[PDB]
């Protein structure tokens, strides 16, 4: 059959010294398909923390494609092994997580937790099925375990269009970086995100555990419900099994390893607008002007590929987009407190008259293939791609970065066509396994080639590494080259949106779904991808609003805007080949905008603090609801609505022609924030028919939570400029609490060493008689210095009202206090 699998020759764990394991395995029987067998296989165990274990099996004769520790710091591997059936079990006295390596004929081994004696991972075969095998060829791993079917609820494996957010039984996950659009269902997409979570409803309920594979290699994974398995082209094994035991914590364990979330400056929360076909500077100003008539507020106005100069980068068409005009354009965004992002692309014009091409030329910045720079077809014609693999190529492209920037002021990037993007499918080299491999990946649905519309497999790139290998990391190696030229060209917090990504990419640069379309479908889609990249550890994402393809209607724009301006990234976008879609341009969505985009600007402060605790734990900003109620099994399919932080709940329609919403309601009471006296109150989790007119959607906010909120504006500086209003939602179950992070909205490293930040927790309690409300300050330098100040109080969740020595709102007016000093509240009931 396909592979006979592998004995444990010798296995031993390393005494005295600092525990892990060190295992040989052998080749059971040669078999031809797909390739020659892996001989000798070196495989370790070791826990990196004490909740997270490392399983790496690699060939014992041979160093294999490994990503490069550059490009992904990472502790490095233990020793590796020297030159009933049996087992070898590693476990750390403060670890929940035990590995057992079974000397069976072929091997198994298996992860399973002590706290509640049960099967996390469970690579044992069936020793007459070779699908559960482990098989280690050149260019076909397979690696498998078992679930228990209905008991594993499982997440992620991106990146893929899904109506629903928890991944369905009888399917397979293609990985492998495509120019695809996002309205595309199951297909693979622009990025690669081998990481899963795997929520048990049982025994223990809300036990959660994480699963990475370290693999840039395409690769199918294959999930039957009762078990999931890894079909990898190339690489090696690199397995890491992250403890909990809560769904934060996994977030937690997994960023730490594959890096925390950049931070975004404060302007990258506020409203965006874009359009593919703005044809001059004229239009780009009209725009904005119609957006402040409309008193619906926007942040950033943004520039697809027509500022260029006939699609090249670092160029200003001097006929629709002339420096002149564009410099004061940009000057007068910057004097209204609004700023400005471009577009690049990653290929750089064969034009001999062109300064790009010409520098790129002499540092020798190109990937190549077959001795010569590899000739590529994307909007300017004929390019080359520059190697991001190569530090001299790296240095081009701040450059010219730099260059740009300083004739032109620009306050952000947005990266695309960074698959790579390819129009022309190169031939395959002759006699190559590599633009020919033996194991065909479902590749856009269809095992298409790998090569199709990209840079083919048999392309090199610096360090002799070749497409084939690095192709999944292209992406996320032009957002590090470019966040560093933004940071070496800017003393502010860079900001970039790129298309193309790999595990890790959130440590540089924010994501959007990318090409979706306006249709009912992708309004919903936007859901499941806007909560796998959170668990991906890029928190800072968003869909292209009222849909980038097909031209919008205004319902269905009306009802995308209520639930767009409500992303942690809220952006319009739309191609040329479709109608226009500026909120103004209809009145039922401009109102609508007008009063969703009010509610955010609002909630700035709360999505600023999220943003930090992101940066802080890898906590995302738009989350499920299991992550609050992991005890409630019946969260963990819902695919229709989140979470913003860990108590406000949004529940959007999206189905055309309706007034109302089905929606869900763990156990609490709940508040509306349009409207504190629309409440629901819920003692078991239970779905609620909730009147959802035209013009409304239901943001809910649950009982425990205290948010600091300030005023709407036209823009973010303006809204920081607005008192504070505390929110103050009581419960009978447990004291409130809140967190607000305050700093400049664009230090560099933020929240670090030094005082240019403030951290103010709040605190709430009632009692018979009393009410205590108080507040905790660390560094309060900052926000002493910013004169910040809170006037208003507003209490939800009591039965009896509260003032100064169904349910109630009580509110507290007047009060004149300084958000960054500490202070306890005394209120008495009535
Ligand atoms: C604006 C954006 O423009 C570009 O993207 C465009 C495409 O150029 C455009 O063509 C269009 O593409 C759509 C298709 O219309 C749509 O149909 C869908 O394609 C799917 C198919 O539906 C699906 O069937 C599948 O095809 C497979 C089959 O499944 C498989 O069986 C097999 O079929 C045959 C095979 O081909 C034969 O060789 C043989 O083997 O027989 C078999 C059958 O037996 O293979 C085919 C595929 O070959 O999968 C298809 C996808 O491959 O979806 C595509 C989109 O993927 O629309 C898109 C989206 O607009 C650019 O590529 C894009 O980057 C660009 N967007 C950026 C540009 C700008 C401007 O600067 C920014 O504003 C944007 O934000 C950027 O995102
Ligand atoms: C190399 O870059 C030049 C500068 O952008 C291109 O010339 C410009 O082409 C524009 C249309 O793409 C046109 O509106 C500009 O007037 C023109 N500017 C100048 C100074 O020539 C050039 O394009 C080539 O030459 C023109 C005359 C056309 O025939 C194009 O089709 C050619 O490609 C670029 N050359 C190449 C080979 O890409
Ligand atoms: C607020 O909600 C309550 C409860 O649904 C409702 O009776 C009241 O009319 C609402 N007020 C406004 C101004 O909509
Ligand atoms: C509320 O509690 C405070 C402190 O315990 C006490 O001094 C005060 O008299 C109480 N007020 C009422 C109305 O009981």
């Amino acid at each position: 059959a396909i592979g006979y699998g592998y004995q444990v020759k010798n296995a031993k764990v390393d005494n005295s010294t600092g525990k892990s394991l060190t295992a040989l395995l052998q080749l059971i029987r040669n078999s031809p398909v797909y390739g020659p067998d892996i001989q000798f296989l070196s495989f370790t165990a070791s826990f990196e923390e004490d909740d997270t274990l490392r399983i790496r099996i690699t060939d014992a004769n041979n160093r294999r494609w490994e990503i490069p520790n550059e490009v992904l710091p990472r502790p490095p591997p233990p020793p590796s092994p020297p030159p009933q059936p049996t087992t070898t079990v590693l476990s750390h006295p403060h670890s929940d997580l035990v590995f057992t390596l079974f000397h069976t004929t072929p091997f198994g081994f298996t992860i399973y937790r002590k706290s509640t004696h049960d099967v996390l991972f469970d690579a044992t075969p069936i020793p007459s099925n070779p699908t559960t095998f482990l098989i280690y060829k050149d260019q076909y791993l397979q690696l498998s375990s078992s679930l228990p079917a209905q008991q594993a609820h499982l997440y992620g494996l991106g990146e893929h269009t899904k109506p629903t957010f928890q991944l369905a039984h009888n399917q397979i996950l293609t990985l492998w970086n495509a120019d695809i659009a996002s309205f595309n269902r199951d297909l693979n997409l622009y990025g690669s995100h081998p990481f899963y979570m795997d929520v048990r409803s049982s025994p223990m309920v809300g036990s959660t555990h994480g699963v990475f594979l370290l693999n840039s290699n395409g690769m199918d994974v294959e999930y039957t419900g009762d078990r999931i398995t890894y079909k990898v082209i190339g690489g090696i094994i690199d397995l890491y099994i992250f403890a909990g035991r809560t769904p934060e914590m996994v977030l937690d364990q997994y960023t730490k390893l594959i890096g925390r979330p950049a931070p975004m400056p404060y302007w990258a929360f506020g409203f965006h607008q874009c359009r593919w076909g703005y044809r001059d500077v004229n239009e780009i100003e009209t725009v904005v002007d119609k957006y402040a008539e409309a008193r619906i507020p926007l942040e950033v106005m943004w520039t697809d590929i027509d500022y260029m100069d006939a699609f090249k980068d670092f160029t200003l068409d001097p006929v629709h987009f002339p420096l002149d005009k564009m410099q004061q354009f940009v000057t007068k965004l910057h004097r209204n407190g609004q700023r400005y992002v471009p577009i690049l692309d990653p290929g750089i014009n064969t034009n001999k008259s062109y300064g790009t091409f010409i520098r790129g030329m002499q540092s020798n910045v190109f990937i190549k293939r077959d001795g010569n720079p590899y000739l590529g077809s994307v909007w300017p014609g004929p390019v080359y791609y520059p190697d991001f693999l190569d530090p001299a190529a790296r240095s081009f492209w701040v450059d010219e970065i730099k260059r740009f920037r300083d004739i032109l002021p620009i306050d952000g990037i947005w990266i695309d066509m960074n698959e790579a993007s390819n129009f022309i499918t190169s031939a395959p080299t002759p006699g190559s396994t590599l633009d020919n491999p033996p194991y065909k990946i479902n590749n856009s649905g269809g095992r298409v080639p790998i090569n199709s519309k990209t840079i083919p497999a048999t392309a090199m790139h610096y360090g002799n590494v070749t497409e084939y290998n690095a192709h999944n990391l292209y992406g996320f190696l032009e957002s590090q080259a470019t966040r560093e030229a933004l940071v070496r060209t800017s003393n502010e917090r860079p900001f970039l949106l790129s298309r193309s990504t790999f595990a890790g990419s959130g440590k540089y640069t924010a994501h959007w779904t990318g090409d979706n379309a306006a249709r009912w479908d992708d309004l919903q889609y936007s859901i499941p991808t806007m909560l796998n990249f959170g668990l991906f550890g890029m928190p800072m994402i968003g869909a292209d609003i009222c849909g980038f393809a097909e031209s919008t209607t205004e319902e269905l724009c009306r009802r995308w805007i209520q639930l767009g301006a409500f992303y942690p990234f809220s952006r319009d976008h739309s191609a040329r080949d479709t109608t226009h879609q500026e909120l103004y341009l209809w009145e039922s969505v401009a109102a609508s905008a007008r009063t969703v985009l009010g509610l955010r600007y609002q909630l700035l402060p709360y999505y600023y603090t999220l943003m930090y605790d992101a940066n802080l734990r890898g906590i995302p900003i738009a989350r499920p609801l299991f992550f609050t109620f992991p005890d409630d099994v019946a969260t963990y399919g819902i695919s229709s609505q989140f979470l913003i932080g860990r108590g406000i709940m949004v529940s959007p329609v999206l189905q055309p022609g309706a007034v109302s919403v089905n929606a869900y309601f763990p156990r609490g009471n709940w508040f509306s924030l349009f409207n504190y006296t629309s409440s629901v109150s819920v003692s078991a989790g239970t779905y609620v028919s909730l009147s959802a007119p035209p013009d409304h959607i239901n943001v809910h906010i649950h009982e425990g939570n205290i948010v600091a909120m300030q005023g709407e504006a036209m823009t973010t500086q303006a809204a920081r400029s607005t008192p504070f209003h505390l929110l103050v939602v009581m419960s009978d179950h447990v004291a409130s609490t809140g967190e607000l992070f305050l700093d400049n909205g664009i230090e560099m490293d933020i929240g670090g060493p030094g005082g240019k930040w403030t951290l103010v927790r709040f605190f709430a309690e009632s009692g018979i008689n009393n009410l205590t409300i108080s507040s905790e300050v660390v560094n309060r330098g900052y926000a002493m210095s910013q004169r910040w100040v809170m006037d208003k109080i507003t209490i939800l969740g009591l039965k009896r009202r509260v003032r100064i020595k169904g349910f109630v709102v009580s509110v507290i007016s007047d009060l004149r206090q300084l958000v960054g000093q500490a202070f306890k509240l005394e209120l008495e009931f009535e």
